[PDB]
């Protein structure tokens, strides 16, 4: 039996958006299988990651930490043009956990500054998956410099609950959680470096402590707060895709739940119901579906609360609508007696 | 459609017990939905947490670390009177992971010393859940000072196995596992502090190491041993609820199993069978059901064995009854030859 | 009702093999229940664990880290003769997480140098399980010196998928992952020690940091690479059993998946499908089944990539067969433009 002639399939070009937003897509596939075309441009850039002003040299897909969320359906082909402009200094590549073969693509996509490449793979398994740079011999340095994102491979008939009934989200957000290892001197202050090569050994030393200096959502402390808080309305169904390319996390919606959670991200499995908190292992993307029931502020965190509130792994939702006093009320407001 | 008039519902007052014991309750609900009334009094107090005599300033619900286990059924209302006496010095509140809205209750329950408040919420999801103090801006300090416990929301028809058959426990225990971060000087000795404000920065520094100094059950090294070992008889069905409000744990019954385990604690999901060890993520309560088959001593641990046997995360069961040589026997006792 | 007379049952002697290989066995039981006889000889020995030449004093079952994989079926009896030769210096024992009673066997198997013992237990629960030494008062020291392995208790009708259909592996490998805590001086160099007693306090100090110095597969950095890479052919079904007796891990096949994964190792549960990465809690064995679809090199890692590529937790597969360009292809090889 001969393979399909891939040139006979539809091609659709996706235009990516910056996290936590997600490029519009259809949950249930409205066409047959397609070759879904993506382009990303690698950008090495300085980023300020905390309120103190700590500035690092980040390594990004498309200018953001995390890289953007890509969305396809099961048995589509993903065709990525990966560009490493000559304004960068390092070698990069890309590994898709969604893909099969060649170290997820990394063995086929090594691009020096001034080079580009195009990789195609068939997205044979539904789920959310990490993608990340992984140059042989310097893999964790690139990943923990921010060079990771995620791809969602939807079932062609959309998401389903534990009984096989549909689950349809109204909104989707992508939270990439990044552990950074900013090198410290003996007194505990961050060091700064003149070139990437001069940074490398202390970057390795800092990583080998296994103790992040910062753990952030969307690339910085506070990034998903204030004017950039996530939003929803009461009654809205929201999917939050959450990735961590290098270290475990334990997401939690403060004031809510994960009504349906694929903690390790793979949609052929029935979701776990009614979660308070769930474990997304390092190297994984997970997804949680929730229908909001109360308005107000929520905090969405890694529930190692030190990691959340001291190291950065906390964002907010601002939710609009009516308050339900049956679900919760202050019977007696705080008072002296 | 109008809401139910909650004043028409039965009220029942619960009288809490100190962990690891659990206030008597009925597994299968013997009434319709009720407003279940609880009272807890916050107590800041010194606690000796290890064999060396290390003394910390703990922040407790009801005088214990962990706070007591509360038990209700799905779609009961929990009505908690939370009292912060004027003998305390700090601001406190309470967040229930079982609840929906207002940061689990924390936004509605801020009490200064000399204040009290009453919160009501509907327990809409079955499972075991963490509760903890969470004052904005100093959340992990309160949690990791011991200010956390758990609530069990039973299905109205009790627990069920993976096939839908009942599971009925004979005994229940609540193991709260606490990570403490006692500040250390450069030589490695614990520091002591004159006031909570003078402690705060080094408490933050110590937490940011992400390395607990102590990890204990029921508030101290050895608390669940000796005259306070857990007990059972051969053939008894025991549910062990285990919470960790801030850091992952991996419980294990040495010499036994978790016959049915809800590792992330939520009873609408079928349990995992025959577990040796299970991962309870930080910010979660889990529950394990076991039928004892052999007498003797067991050790119940976090199976990072350093955490268990060096840092404190180990308790014991003393089990009474007949020894089964079919299940295990010494064929040849240790000997020279 | 009287117990079975165990002397009426067949006895079969197993001859163990060194990891990552596994002693031949039948997936589906070809006999009724048997007493399966194993012998292991404890060996304390020096091991070089990294490329730098760091040499530790390891504590082994049968000369290897990990100890060999034992394989039986559900409701067989395991009868282990455990020998501690007089050439060793320490007390040892064995705890099987598969067993019920007497701290998994440890209370019955304490052997001084020059002693042996024989333990029997009934393997009543199917799954992969850790076994490890656990001498009272010095448990984590022995475990983290390498004194751990695993046992697989197969269902009598072999493995099944989430729908109850058979899963049959063609190849099985056992990856034991070991966290070592080599004591460091203040400058960060490893210390060496003249006797085990002189090592003990700093071993304890090093363990209490909770920061491994090395995390390795099969006892050393690079052990499962080069001439000792794992092998498969395209189309082959491979089961990888993975244990970690003391600390969480998150395995990942780089370029592949876990098609069916029992992350916490217990076969009465349906497997998780299509995993990218899975969490094996410390104190647990897990198992992943994969059918290879592409040839070439794969890296099998703990996907804390620092742990993998800096601390040692990485091995390789070399896979033989045809490349499938439908599944993945380089459309445009890296080039300037
Ligand atoms: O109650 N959430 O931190
Ligand atoms: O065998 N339990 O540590
Ligand atoms: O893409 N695996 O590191
Ligand atoms: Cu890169
Ligand atoms: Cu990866
Ligand atoms: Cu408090
Ligand atoms: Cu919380
Ligand atoms: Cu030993
Ligand atoms: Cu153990």
């Amino acid at each position: 039996a001969a393979p399909v002639d891939i040139s006979t399939l539809p091609r659709v070009k996706v235009d990516l958006v910056k996290p936590p937003f997600v490029h519009a897509h259809d949950q249930v596939a409205k066409t047959g299988p397609r070759v879904v075309e993506f382009t990303m441009t690698i950008e090495e850039k300085k980023l300020v990651i905390d309120r103190e002003g700590t500035e690092i040299h980040a390594m990004t897909f498309n200018g953001s930490v995390p890289g953007p969320l890509m969305v396809v359906h099961e048995n589509d082909y993903v065709e990525l043009r990966l560009i490493n402009p000559d304004t960068n200094t390092l070698l990069h590549n890309i590994d898709f956990h969604a893909a099969t073969g060649a170290l997820g693509g990394g063995a086929l996509t090594q691009v020096n500054p001034g080079e580009e490449t195009t990789l195609r793979f068939k997205a044979t398994k539904p789920g959310v998956f990490v993608y990340h740079c992984a140059p042989e011999g310097m893999v964790p340095w690139h990943v923990t410099s921010g060079m990771n994102g995620a791809i969602m491979v939807l079932p062609r008939d959309g998401l389903k609950d534990e009984k096989g009934q549909p689950l349809t989200y109204d909104k989707i957000y992508y939270v990439g959680e990044q552990d950074f290892y900013v090198p410290k001197d003996e007194a505990g202050n961050y060091k700064k470096y003149e070139t990437p090569g001069e940074a490398y050994e202390d970057a390795v030393k800092a990583m080998r402590t296994l103790t992040p200096t910062h753990i952030v959502f969307n690339g910085a402390v506070g990034a998903l707060t204030g004017d950039h808080a996530l939003t929803a309305a009461v009654g809205e169904r929201v999917l939050v895709v959450h990735s961590q390319a290098n270290r475990d996390t334990r997401p939690h919606l403060i004031g809510g739940h994960g009504d349906y959670v694929w903690a390790t991200g793979k949609f052929r499995n029935p979701p776990d119901l009614d979660q308070e908190t769930w474990l997304i292992p390092g190297g994984t993307a997970g997804a949680a579906f929730y229908t909001f029931r109360q308005p107000g502020v929520y905090a969405y965190v890694n529930h190692n609360l030190i990691e959340a509130f001291e190291l950065g792994a906390a964002g907010h939702f601002k939710v609009t609508g009516e308050w339900n006093d049956d679900l919760m009320t202050s019977v007696v407001k705080p008072a002296s007696m």
